[PDB]
């Protein structure tokens, strides 16, 4: 049950002027496309603080990964559906490696052990397996984000992306042509999308939903995957491969702007991104994958 929301005075929307003309704000089966200027987040934020959400967020920081989570963390902390209740899951192979980062009141922490693979691929693969956990979760939050660690946030990230099923624009091809997307294109793979098929290519590197929809996509993308390696198969981008499949045939419903997962080295500002909320830390791939 919802109760009501208090008076609130904020500006009229006008229904005869949109909030952009630039882009795309609804996909056309209705989600919302998340970008800076579609959302009053005061009457977001009254709507989740009614329902007491609380929100759980995924990371994983395995091996040499562990030296992102300070920064990872304590911008999470800025930034980070700040005024909820929020559980961070910080999956690891080096709990002793976790910084002891100072978290603002309603806010959690738990360090979750779990096991190391050799190939950086499997790392990132076996994230879907690992958070499909299912009992905890359900019992815990409402819903769960989940993210790379080699990141930070720089701006406001909140509950404008809560929805149950999200994913998030890669930044590389927000522009593209599906064809141009990097879709697995081998139909002996499980992840496999034809060159007419797609709406967008989403990052691996953000979703999420409520808990019940997180539980099913990250299921489904490991039974996936498990049959792929049967065939022996990999998807030509692994997990984000899997995603792209399974939002392809479940379409989200709301996808968030690339201001959701940016790599300004790499593109640059362009006019249309009004925030830059959440960005690549800048690393090297060959010395931080390897031992
Ligand atoms: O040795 C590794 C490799 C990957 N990851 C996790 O897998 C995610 C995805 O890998 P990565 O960020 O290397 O992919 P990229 O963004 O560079 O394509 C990382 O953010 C980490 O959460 C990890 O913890 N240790
Ligand atoms: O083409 C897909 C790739 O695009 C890259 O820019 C990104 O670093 C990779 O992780 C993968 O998403
Ligand atoms: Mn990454």
């Amino acid at each position: 049950f919802m109760v009501s929301l208090p008076r609130m005075v904020y500006p009229q929307p006008k229904v005869l002027t949109p909030c952009r003309k630039d882009v795309l704000v609804v996909t056309p089966w209705l989600a919302p496309i998340v970008w800076e200027g579609t959302f009053n987040i005061d009457i977001l934020n009254e709507q989740f603080r009614l329902q007491n959400t609380t929100i759980g967020l995924t990371v994983f920081a395995i091996k040499k990964y562990v030296a992102f989570l300070k920064l990872f963390l304590e911008t999470a902390e800025k930034h980070f559906m700040v005024g909820h209740r929020v559980h961070y899951y910080v999956f690891t192979d080096q709990p002793a490696a976790v910084p002891r980062v100072t978290l603002g009141t309603g806010r959690q922490l738990s360090v979750l052990e779990v096991r190391a693979y050799k190939r950086w691929q499997d790392v990132s693969m076996r994230r879907m397996e690992m958070i499909s956990c299912e009992r905890r979760f359900l019992s815990e939050v409402d819903y769960l984000v989940c993210v790379d660690v080699d990141m930070e946030f720089r701006d406001h990230v909140g509950v404008e992306i809560l929805t149950p099923l999200f994913g998030t624009l890669h930044p590389s091809f927000y522009g593209s042509s599906r064809e141009a997307f990097t879709y697995e294109r081998r139909p002996q793979s499980q992840a496999y999308i034809p060159k007419d098929e797609g709406d967008f290519y989403y990052m691996g590197a953000f979703f999420g939903g409520s808990v019940q929809e997180v539980q099913r996509l990250t299921r489904a993308c490991h039974q996936a995957m498990m049959v792929d390696q049967a065939n022996g198969i990999e998807a030509v981008w692994h997990d984000e491969s899997h995603l792209n499949k399974y939002l392809l045939r479940h379409k989200p419903t709301k996808v968030l702007s690339p201001e959701y997962l940016w790599d300004q080295q790499l593109l640059g500002w362009p006019a249309v991104l009004r925030k830059l909320r959440f960005t690549a830390v800048p690393k090297n791939h060959q010395a931080v994958r390897n031992p």
